[PDB]
């Protein structure tokens, strides 16, 4: 008697135009409604027919009743420390229309169980804890799923995922620091294109990612990389373009990786460069060149061969010139110089015609040069600088930024 009451004062309460007032548009590209302390789910719901995405947070004791199939353009479900228990013909449902799933468990409590029945599902996220051996049950009827990423304290990627090698794409682990000892079955994900072990204290490249051939990207962050010459391994992967080794002790970046042919996206930030090596811009097909937060004082010539370069950023270094073979790469979009120490910035940055975002603040210019002006794409909402140095650009140039 007094469940059914309590729900006819939620349904009295959540009027379908105030839920509508809390749809919104989440970062899935998905018109998503956001629950967040309600006493369960209130049955007008189900009236708003054009949500995508359905969030709920911190609501325990939740029933999924047979009206979810009312929701026709339903592809997401968000699960934040929530017990969800479901109907019969709810889950089949679910089983045929539920594509993205993303669940935070504080406990085992909240990670429902009929989730592993959602063939239909494409992407899985989930973030909390699962350990030894991982209480993770068999992927086994998740038929479709492409994407997987556990944020975890695991220390061996589970058999269960070796359920889903034959069509899983993407698998990101992001554990908490906890070593990830265990990569025997990681050998096993052949259909993988892009891998992401990130925080995994790893210490040493793996073994594992030598058997991925269909491997393109790769995520290798807050692992304590210290020695990489296992980028020898990486020519065996000729379909990587993407070779992240961010957020590491990496301090010698060896000749070796000039084979890596495919290379188009670097991301060595954070990190204990000190000299980048010639070699290095051998690798002529790069795009994204990230070498922020190191010990970089001189920047090669050699930088000149990559034409193909657009992104280059090498904020927080000890840069004290530029050399102007940079101002070659004609196909730069973003420039993120920083904070470094540079007296003087080179006039034939003019000739970068596709500029369209610089970072120069925090270094020691004493006067901008005027052919900032023929950077077209340029604006000052897309330049970083101190305003006293803005100020030292010719009238004309300041007003065409700002206007």
């Amino acid at each position: 008697s007094e469940n059914k009451l309590k729900q006819l004062n939620l349904n009295n309460e959540w009027t379908p135009d105030k839920l509508r007032q809390k749809l919104q548009t989440n970062a899935h590209n998905r018109l998503e409604l956001p629950l967040i302390m309600l006493s369960g789910l209130p049955d007008t719901v189900f009236e708003i027919t054009e949500l995508q995405s359905l969030k709920l947070e911190i609501i325990k004791n939740v029933m999924i009743p047979a009206t979810i199939a009312q929701l026709d353009n339903l592809q997401e479900l968000c699960l934040h420390q929530c017990s969800v228990k479901i109907h019969s013909a709810a889950l089949s449902f679910l089983k045929e229309n539920l594509k993205v799933l993303s669940v935070k468990f504080d406990d085992m409590r909240e990670l429902p169980p009929w989730m592993y029945g959602l063939r239909n599902l494409e992407e899985l996220y989930l973030v909390g804890s699962l350990s030894k051996n991982v209480t993770l049950e068999s992927l086994r009827d998740l038929k479709s799923l492409k994407i997987l990423s556990i944020k975890s304290n695991v220390s061996k990627i589970p058999q269960a995922v070796v359920d889903v090698s034959s069509h899983l794409q993407k698998m990101c682990v992001h554990n908490d620091g906890t070593k990830l000892v265990m990569l025997n079955n990681l050998k096993k994900m052949t259909n993988l294109t892009e891998l992401e072990l990130v925080h995994c204290d790893l210490e040493r490249i793996p073994h594992a990612v030598f058997s991925l051939l269909s491997l393109q990207e790769l995520d290798l962050k807050e692992n304590n990389l210290k020695s990489i010459e296992e980028i020898v391994s990486f020519q065996h992967l000729r379909k990587l373009t993407v070779l992240k080794l961010w957020y590491n002790s990496i301090a010698y970046i060896p000749e070796h990786i000039k084979k890596l042919t495919s290379l188009e996206r670097l991301f060595f930030s954070h990190n204990k460069v000190e000299v980048l090596p010639s070699h290095l811009f051998l690798c002529n097909k790069i795009r994204y060149l990230d070498l922020s937060y190191n010990d970089i004082r001189f920047i090669p010539p050699e930088i000149g061969v990559l034409q193909s370069l657009q992104y280059f950023s090498i904020t927080c270094n000890k840069v004290e010139s530029l050399p102007d073979e940079l101002y070659f790469c004609k196909k730069l979009k973003t420039l993120k110089i920083g904070k470094n120490s540079l007296s003087v910035l080179s006039p034939k940055i003019g000739n970068l015609l596709f500029l369209s975002y610089l970072d120069i603040k925090g270094n020691h210019f004493e006067v901008l040069p005027p052919e900032l002006g023929d950077c077209r794409a340029l604006k000052r909402a897309g330049l970083v600088v101190e305003d006293a140095l803005f100020e030292t650009l010719p009238s004309d140039v300041r007003e065409q930024m700002k206007a």
